[PDB]
């Protein structure tokens, strides 16, 4: 069994893969190992101030998601992940579609294991498509 070369393809929709772009943006998701995303959940909370982070189970995978105060680029926060890994697979994107990429991970295949504003975020946080 290889490790994903991307997110699930369910998600494709809501992502950027636009990865080397040099605009910045304040919202990614990080496809790695349980074990990285249990780490990294609290280290990104931290480094990058997050006003959201949410980590969600996927066929023995994780998904990160988080939003941050002020904006970055991809390849920063790639890079700050990727400093964790050797042999663990880790992807990472900006989300174009925030509250539907969320909200995908809310709900089957799916499952939240932790997030940091109790409840999670709501559609109204966003605004309308």
């Amino acid at each position: 069994v290889e490790d994903p070369k991307d997110f699930p393809v369910d998600l494709h929709a809501f992502l950027s893969q636009a990865v080397f772009s040099n605009r910045t943006v304040a919202s990614f998701a990080v496809y790695t190992t349980k074990e990285k995303a249990q780490i990294l959940y609290k280290k990104l909370m931290e480094k990058y101030s997050v006003t959201f982070i949410s980590r969600h189970g996927f066929g023995g995978h994780n998904i990160l998601f988080f939003l941050t105060p002020h904006r970055h680029r991809v390849s920063a926060i790639n890079n700050y992940c990727q400093k964790l890994c050797t042999f663990s697979f880790l992807i990472c994107k900006g989300v174009n579609k925030e509250y539907l990429f969320y909200s995908a991970l809310c709900r089957q295949p799916y499952a939240v294991v932790e997030e940091s504003i109790q409840g999670g975020l709501k559609e109204h946080d966003f605004n309308p498509e």
